[PDB]
């Protein structure tokens, strides 16, 4: 029956279905760059409340929010309607990440359609039994006190309905490279996204010198609480080493991860990337959180990255050691 | 692309898409006759509880709802029942009125399907983000006082998921041609009705002599609370004058309208209608609302329309205005 | 029109549609056999949590609930992943029993997918506005403690979502062949379950010696609260004396009947069935339940079925006088 022989294919599947949704234009944006520069293994969907912006953006599937509400002309930074145009396209929305087993979803907070329309992606795909993830930003603290207050309250309301929440707070780009002119702030910060939501889907979907198990990142990530990023890669001959501590001081993991659960580490190195530095990398890191936490790792090659290994890591459930005051994310003070 | 093309005609629209919902026999009828003297640019959708009915009506899409409930047998009378078959199929409903920018629900209240299903159809439309309007009547008093407690409570279920209810006491239209005989009754009720509706889309809809914005009309209509008709028309050569007392004098606009914000004026007249004509209209108007009301009214010509021009009048926001008895709409004693 | 046509051939269908939805190993296993033993007029929807035994099951449609949830690998036997694997799949199951005019639950309490997804089967079906009913077992004793607490639970869960539903206690089937070794337990309660099923579907779907209506059906099960079974049947010729005795006292009707409304009675037998046994058995059972109980009947007559007439009988709104312990089904204590 053809019914039967579609049942017995659905056990064959092998890989996990991984959807991508960017919000509004920076969203929109960065979904951009996934399609192009390729995201392994990930079907891109892109909602925006602005047509102009949707138009110029490239994603597998375009979804024009808020039709009724906004009229394709931008929700003018008001997240009230970012909200209202996402719950006015439920339907559409979820009809595309209705057969994701994984569901990203990305944006910078701060603006109408991405700090309104995440947390109702988000929530939508909680329904569909989806693994939600966000990989989000904060905006940097010259946009001003009304972007922030914005963000933070849509951060607060995409922690509801999501299983992990990676924040990066873009104030601290510049606690890493100082005297950066906002023209490349901009451009930096489309860096570190593009990375930890890529370095995250192919430690998930992309082949490496370890099986890494679907079954176990959304067992950890099922709780990521809030999770922060760190970035680290050395060119040198003690690469592991130096790419674990880099990335374990990036001024992006701004939080006091002790007391952490779960971690993702993702070690992507030249084909010269042994399973054994992947492992330094995991125990340094190991080393510093809840003794019994669960970490989820792999490693995959780059061919375009020379003698370097870059090192992503997810830190996750670090929630109660931040403070969410609307001007931002506090280190917590107990 | 298909989607770049499709999104960028999407911006190209120019005229808002607007739906007429007519239910159970009354609000069928009506429906049946838009259809054929034909309402400029709005698709007309007939739902009833009985299948006879509906069949013997004229409307763009028709639905049978309380399929389950009912058997396309009627609801009887009670809006208990009108309301579960809209209930039941409300996912159908929701199909029809699906892309409308605007929605109009109309009937006539104090009987079962109308009665039980216009709210039903209300929330569903306003759950779609659509300006959700209702032309709805009150029963005549001779039909008695369970069809008034009737209508009554579905008048005010509707209030709930209405963006604006006109409503139209059929009592007073024997204010109107006092020895009227209960036939024209509803021959009369059929001709108010279908004017308050007409009226009210075309002013939305049909070109007249001036630009009436549909962004204008949303933002009043939006908060039309309670609205009442007026209709008036003169014969004579001081027309705008003569009309628009009628009009305001009608023994339809049952309320209080000194304390009142938002109202929609339609003139419409000869092909010798003047812009003047309509500003008077508009100033007779404006002279007598809250001083900071939000006007929007159009002026539209009209071929079989002697050297008459009619004044259609829907005063929004009086609800504080008047007293929801369950005998009637009584004239607010503060 | 097209729409028209649809609608007067909508009056005139003659039968209502009954659909049966299996869940989990149990109730697919009785879908099986009612797909192949055939049901009079009723579509099967077989629904697993389990690819492989969904794929070796027989059914009109078949659903691999909780794909994301589960992976097409089974709930494990715990109700809570029956539940949520239902709750993903809402959608689908929904479309499967959209058009029935009536839904048959069917599964064995005290697993994981049956006792979890039966509940939420029943709440989809009540809210398109289809009759409800559960023809349900609880598990054998010897299964254990927490096969029955998880059977408990579940029952009560599926008492909200319900219109009637029907208990079968597995542990009574050796109070009627009491030296049975497991391996007939479960074959001795696939037949019980094989009739209770088929007996109610055709005493509203197979023609008799009386047209049974459906209208009347859906007034008491509308409202069978907690129904028990009774099955019996006279090899002898006084038959229906014998047979509704049998039926009467099966150890299956373990409540007490004396305060019971609505009753189903379902007598079925040879060519010579009269229509005269068949009120023999209506009477000898309307004479022990209220004495305003609603009676539906009806008498079919079976091929295969020698000399005898078999006693389907299920008694309705019977939840006082039993005691939900979650032990078991306890006969209330006053
Ligand atoms: N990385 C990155 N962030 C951006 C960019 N443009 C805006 N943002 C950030 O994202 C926030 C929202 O901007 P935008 O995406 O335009 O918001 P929306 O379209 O109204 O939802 C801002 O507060 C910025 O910090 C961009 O090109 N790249
Ligand atoms: N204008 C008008 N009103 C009607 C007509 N028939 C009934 N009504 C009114 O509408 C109410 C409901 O009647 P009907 O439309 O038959 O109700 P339903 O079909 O049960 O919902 C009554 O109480 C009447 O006042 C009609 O032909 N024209
Ligand atoms: N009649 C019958 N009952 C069964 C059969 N297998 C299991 N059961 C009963 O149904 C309950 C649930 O078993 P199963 O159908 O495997 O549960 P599920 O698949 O996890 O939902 C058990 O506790 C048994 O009492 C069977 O073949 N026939």
């Amino acid at each position: 029956s053809p019914e039967d022989k579609e049942l017995l294919e659905y056990l064959q599947q092998t890989k996990a279905k991984i959807t991508v949704v960017g919000c509004g234009g920076a969203g929109n944006n960065t979904i951009t760059r996934l399609k192009m520069e390729g995201i392994e293994g990930a079907k891109t969907v892109a909602i925006n409340t602005d047509a102009q912006q949707l138009i110029r953006t490239k994603a597998d599937k375009k979804i024009l929010i808020g039709k009724k509400l906004t009229r394709g002309l931008g929700a003018g930074g008001n997240p009230k309607i970012g909200e209202e145009a996402a719950k006015e396209s439920a339907e559409e929305i979820k009809a595309a990440i209705q057969d994701s087993d994984m569901v990203f979803i990305t944006c910078g907070l701060g603006g109408g359609t991405g700090t309104g329309s995440a947390p109702v992606v988000a929530e939508i795909s909680k329904k569909i039994g989806a693994l939600t993830v966000a990989v989000v930003t904060l905006p940097f603290v010259m946009e001003g006190k009304v972007r922030m207050k914005n963000a933070m309250e849509g951060l607060e309301r995409l922690k509801q309905h999501t299983d992990t929440l990676v924040v990066i707070p873009n104030e601290k780009l510049f606690e890493i490279v100082p005297n950066m002119p906002l023209k490349l702030a901009f451009k930096v910060a489309d860096e570190v996204l593009i990375n930890a939501v890529k370095g995250l889907v192919e430690l998930i979907t992309k082949d490496g010198l370890i099986n890494v198990d679907f079954a176990d990142v959304k067992a950890v990530m099922n709780n990521g609480g809030l999770a922060m990023i760190g970035i680290g890669e050395s060119d040198s001959e003690k690469r592991a080493k130096e790419a674990v501590s880099m990335a374990l001081n990036s001024p992006l993991l701004d939080v006091d991860i002790d007391g952490a659960t779960g971690a993702l580490i993702h070690v992507m190195g030249p084909e010269d990337l042994t399973l054994e530095e992947a492992r330094e990398v995991v125990a340094t890191v190991s080393s510093r959180l809840d003794p019994n936490a669960t970490i989820i790792w792999g490693a995959t090659i780059d061919e375009n990255l020379e003698n370097t290994v870059r090192v992503l890591l997810v830190i996750t459930g670090v929630q109660s050691r931040i403070e969410f005051t609307d001007t931002g994310l506090k280190r917590k003070k107990l």
